[PDB]
């Protein structure tokens, strides 16, 4: 799960970036190419 | 699950970006190509 | 599930982008190509 | 573009799966959330 | 582009899986959240 | 681009898996969250 | 119950305030949110 | 119960304040959020 | 209960304040958040 | 301002109390008995 | 301001109390009995 | 300001109390009985 929050007060600027990310180009907890005999 | 929130106060700027993301190009918890004999 | 919220106060700007996303190009919790003998 | 082909000769089996896929949960070459001032 | 091909000769087996995939949970060459002032 | 090929001769087996994949959970050549002032 | 009384004799002044109050923003002897099983 | 009384004799002044108060922002003898099983 | 009384004789002054108060921001003898099993 | 929320899942009980309150017997931000000469 | 939240999962009990409160018998930020000569 | 949160998982009990409070019988940031000559 993800809980993202951003709260702004008094801000003066030319440029501002806020970047919040969890899974970007990811295979978390994945099973890929499994073989079981029985 | 995802809970995203953004609250603005007093903001003065030329440019501002807020980017919130969870699963971008992802296969979280996926099973791909599994083989079971019995 | 997703719960997205954005609240604006006092904002003055040339450009502003708010981008909220959960599953973009994703196969979360998917089963693809599974084979079971019995 | 896709050019998928499968030819079977002499095959004997309990189970056989052939899985050919392209762009499964994808946004290839897509523009999402773009802003140009002029 | 994809050019997928499979040819079977003399094959005998309990289970056989052939899995050919391209761009599974992908955003290849995508533009997401871009801002240009002019 | 992908050029995937598999040719079977004389094969006898309990289980056989052939897994060919490209760009699985990937953002190759993608632009995410870019800002240019002018 | 309230018994408020003010008697003026010989008084000379720019400003005079007499403030008599009882139960201002009060919940005296109140039952709020009570639960009895039997 | 309140018994408030003020008697003025010979008084000369720029400013005079008499402030008599009882139970200002109070919950005297109140039951809030009580639970009894039986 | 309150019994507040003020009597003025011969008084001459720039400023005079008489402040009589009882239970200002108080929860005297209150029950808050009580639980009994039986 | 007040933002109150309660969400129930799987609940089994003899008795349950949820009590949410902000201003109970309160004079928040109040002016009482002010005197200004000019 | 107040932001109160309660979320229930799997709960089994004889008795449960949740009590959330901010200003109970309070005079926060109040001016009471002020005198200014000019 | 106050931000109160309670999240329940797997709970089994005879009795449970959660009590969250900020200002109970309080005069935070209050001015009471001030006198200024000018």
């Amino acid at each position: 799960d993800a809980e993202f929050r951003h709260d702004s007060g008094y801000e003066v600027h030319h440029q501002k970036l806020v970047f919040f990310a969890e899974d970007v180009g990811s295979n978390k907890g994945a099973i890929i190419g499994l073989m079981v005999g029985g």
